[PDB]
């Protein structure tokens, strides 16, 4: 399927691992050209490389930077657009008390400064310039960061049902731009993160990885743990010309926990 | 049918006017002990005033505070649980630009610290003084302050989204102190707020109230606006021991209109 | 609460034991006067000695019919229209696997049950109440006693029909003040629950014991609900004071809905 | 992308022209084999020469049936197997008011249509693909043409069971890698549609012109979408790349479920 992206210019942002970085390589793979990001300089620098040898026909920008911070959000758009001229893919992409009557004002008020108005002010900084293009596509991944999905996770959970909520609304007033915007929402996939998580639970309880890991594989029906790049197709086939007519919708890409 | 709430102590915040002060009216008549409380001392007076000679045999303390700010918030309680030794019910009950683009970082943070923080900081107030009692009621008016219910009001969608994962989650953890948890989503109902609305409604247009009334009468199904008598009976059900299995849930009452 | 039920005439089907003998109790207890029925002349009959003598002030009609067959249900509201000259209220409460088992004939059969029941038995009484300018429908919408699960397959589809009927003929019935609803039950301590404790302890090869312990760690509430906690919101949904509820389905039952 | 579907055997239902035509048509452009049918014969004799000469490197069976038929849809099952050994996919999309007026008949007529038409499908092409440990079935979920609407009661109660459905079938085979989804179009040009305005034109006594710019003024994006965005979801969700997405319903809409 020719997904119309040659060309292209795709920001991901939580690109140097896991989730964010498949997603990278299979927009440069359908012939796009990139910005990457993240916080840790050493591991960006591995991810580009791996990029920049995989895919040495595409133009690649990396860039450090915290996309829970105002200013290098900012910088993040400011320096992509002088690199390429256009932005046409936005992919936002980024990051433990579990009980209510543990949690302050200043706790919340910190959850909501990190992804929630991550995304809303990455969202907003890319809108004008995507309208100016007639052509944007914004996916937000609205997960767990690597944690075992569970309605026990009651920080994401406010800040997912606000995302979501957010995302129909930005579709609703862009969508005459043909600035579409989409929402992804994982299940288990396997990334370092999942991994890292793993040896965290097993230690709380008094167990192995392995152990761990068979217990949460039988909550999902698929009984398989997914990859990044099952999760990667997706969010592509959004991004793409392909996708030219969904908007404003939230999918679950999770082997059937949702069922 | 007999709600046992005799000698309940309920907290309705916004119960100045509208539909706060009418829920108060209702949960005095079933026998409960009230306190109420708003920013607006002259209107609260009334309220007190109108409240005291209806219901000569209840208890009513008022207190004027502002329950989006955390301070006024903390005292609130402090001073409610001063007065009456415990806390039954709370009802949580309070209050331009539209388009995405012209909200900055400031305006959506300012969001946030308004109802969104406010419902769940004196939820998390009043939880360990409810969890003791093994008695609670909270009921979240998950509302538009008087605004045509629509889509485009976005700052409210976000965070009524948020709002209702909230009551979820809260819920769940609570219920086996039998502190119950839920959300009722007004339609349009006939308030000071609606009603000073479809004049400032009829303003930008260049046309008269009653035609804007007219307008939005066509969107209910029940071709009808709702009382505020109509919405307290529910919140009453829900604050009641009648209501003693149902937790965790967001109920629309509105006409017909989510249909 | 004055539910404004006094002298208000109400079918309630299933009422010979369980949820729908107990709404019919508390529907009497407000001030109803009764249409009963079910397929079984004896339990019937007991229901009505009980009901009668516990309100002998009130007139109680009990009729024995199978609401799943056209003929009866059709003459079952001819015999109330006779008895009464109007219906105010009806409770639609009738009875009610390995995908590749199910045959054509066994998913007809389960549409020609309590799919095709509950919307004949609106059909039949909509006329009624449209010209009265006064109606509620409750649409018990749950599985029959089994726990609540995703492995419930015909249920599950059945229910999720009904609860969209139930939102269409809410919207078209609105302005006639003909109000409809559902109201899904989760674990109900029923004589029906009780017997399907007994039988999937035997088929699985445990205790009854074991199979609640089970279902009660599921519960948020960690207990099940009574058939009188059940019956107090089907009762004021059916009341004056639920005058602007319609279209909407509630979930009763201890948390489930947030589990 | 490669969606990884050469030699992949597909079963397109409806696809004589509109939404299965296209779908048939970009199945066979990513390499799969085709099954094609409908009642009427020069309907899909105009058909299968249309696809036979655009794509002769590909196996095209035609077959005459009505997939509301038992005989029929078992006769084309067992047809499809006999030629081709497999089915590794089903795309079902077959054809599909005042509710006193909609009697028991008109509501069981209906029931044997679409609705027992997708489960008796589903049903016969089960087995053939967990057996394989491949399949994937995408249920085409709308009003077959007519603008997406509330007053649309038959229809909504089908279609809600129908994404019911593909939940509980979708967990039960996700273990085989048989994956279920379903889409739900917005409004799409096809025949089918531009007949319907024609229709309602004339009842309404206005012009089809009338009804598009009243239908386009619903839709965020502005326009009624192709056959051809329609059919790339499908085609996706039919791929190898779609491996770990089962269970869902997506709109595919222009934004009208967030308009």
């Amino acid at each position: 399927m020719d997904l119309g992206l040659k060309d292209k210019v795709a920001l991901i942002t939580g690109s140097s691992a896991g989730i964010g970085f498949t997603i990278a390589e299979k927009l440069a793979e359908e012939g796009c050209h990139l910005i990457i990001c993240g916080r840790n300089s050493q591991r960006l620098e591995q991810a580009y490389q791996s990029l920049a040898q995989a895919y040495p026909a595409q133009q690649i920008l990396r860039l450090v930077a915290d996309v829970h911070q105002a200013q290098d959000s900012e910088q993040l758009i400011q320096d992509s657009l002088n690199q390429y001229g256009k932005i046409d893919i936005l992919v936002n992409n980024s990051e433990a008390e579990n009980l209510i009557e543990n949690l302050s004002d200043e706790d919340w008020l910190n959850v909501f400064q990190g992804k929630l108005i991550g995304y809303i002010r990455l969202t907003n900084l890319v809108l004008p310039i995507m309208k100016k293009q007639h052509w944007g596509r914004i996916v937000n991944i609205i997960g767990t960061s690597g944690k075992e999905p569970s309605p026990r996770l009651v920080k994401s959970g406010v800040v997912n049902a606000a995302l979501m909520n957010f995302t129909k609304s930005v579709a609703r007033q862009t969508a005459p731009y043909n600035v579409l915007i989409n929402s992804v929402n994982p299940g288990v996939i396997d990334t370092p993160r999942h991994r890292e998580y793993l040896e965290i639970y097993a230690k709380k309880e008094g167990t192995t990885p392995d152990l761990i890991r068979e217990r949460i594989l039988k909550t999902i029906p698929m009984n398989r743990i997914g990859t990044t790049e099952e999760f990667a197709n997706l969010v592509v086939f959004l991004a793409s010309e392909c996708a030219s007519y969904i908007t404003g919708i939230t999918i679950p890409l999770d082997g059937g926990l949702s069922s």
